């Protein structure tokens, strides 16, 4: 399968751990990594690759200009401008009709094949629902969504790249931002939801298990589809540490954070400059 990550130099060490978590969960599946590189040093690219399978034979870094998204809001402190690079995925990747995009703060704990094998039809992408935002009274509607259109989290996206390449996603994104810049609270995540509402395939929350999903272990909608998708089917396949509390931080009470440390400790090569970060 084809996996996409996006990272600037600051997240290079975390990218490596996340990527290794994907390889570990797929011992007999070819994993082709495509990294939207917003400024990763040559040393860090070599180090990320040195730790992956075959010494990095299956990872390609794609240069992205962070200035491209200079006009987009960045109100969430722990998030850098690189978070918007995903918007030009159709411009950055030509060889794939479908790719599975993952945030850097994820820890894959089970096979992603069921998600990867999902037939997206003419939908724009497949994603898991964000319980936190969905229950934020009146927010969803502020960005033009209907009660029946579920707000998805942008941290795990099975993207119908072939469809994306038929459109100018960045231009559509820019126009949407112009329209909702004064109300959007979740940056790139809002853009994706606004542009694709009504054309989203929903995946089970096991593929994007966040703190709120853990805490839910009332129910916002009676809709059986909503309930089916938000009721996580064990085991968790993807741990997503959405929010300020990261597994590489101090006092991370987030569930499954220990797997991060175990993986970081298994690294083949660990640059002196990564010692602190990891
Ligand atoms: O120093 C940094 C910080 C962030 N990033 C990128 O930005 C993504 C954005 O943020 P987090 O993973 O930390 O975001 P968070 O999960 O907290 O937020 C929710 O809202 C975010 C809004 O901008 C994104 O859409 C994200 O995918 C979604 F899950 C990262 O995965 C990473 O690719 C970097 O490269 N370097
Ligand atoms: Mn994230």
């Amino acid at each position: 399968m084809d996996i996409v990550f996006a990272a600037d130099d600051n997240y290079a060490a975390y990218l490596c751990v996340a990527a290794k978590s994907v390889e570990a969960a797929h011992p007999d599946t070819e994993i082709r990594f495509h990294v939207l590189d917003a400024g990763i040093s040559e040393a860090n690219r070599a180090a990320v690759a040195a730790n992956l399978r075959g010494g990095g034979g299956n990872i390609r870094f794609i240069d992205v200009n962070p200035e491209d998204f200079a006009g987009f809001p960045l109100n969430i402190r722990h998030i850098s401008i690189t978070t918007y690079a995903r918007l030009k995925l159709g411009e950055y990747i030509a060889d794939c009709d479908k790719v599975l995009y993952l945030d850097i703060d994820v820890l894959v704990r089970d096979s992603l094949t069921p998600l990867w094998d999902t037939d997206l039809g003419d939908n724009w992408l497949g994603a898991s629902i964000d319980l936190f935002v969905e229950r934020q009274e009146g927010y969803k509607q502020k960005i033009g969504m209907a009660d029946g259109e579920y707000y998805f989290n942008a941290g795990v996206l099975l993207i119908n790249l072939k469809k994306w390449r038929r459109h100018d996603i960045f231009k559509m994104s820019s126009e949407w931002v112009e329209q909702y810049k004064d109300v959007m609270q979740y940056q790139d995540q809002d853009i994706l939801n606004g542009l694709f509402k009504g054309g989203v395939c929903y995946a089970n929350s096991r593929f994007n298990f966040m703190p709120t999903n853990y805490a839910f272990m009332a129910s916002r909608h009676t809709d059986p589809l909503y309930r089916d998708r938000t009721n996580t089917v064990m085991p968790v396949a993807v741990s997503h540490y959405c929010g300020p509390a990261k597994p590489w931080h101090r006092d991370c009470t987030a569930w499954g954070a220990e797997r991060f440390t175990e993986l970081a400790g298994s690294l083949t090569t660990v640059p002196e400059e990564w010692r602190g970060k990891l």
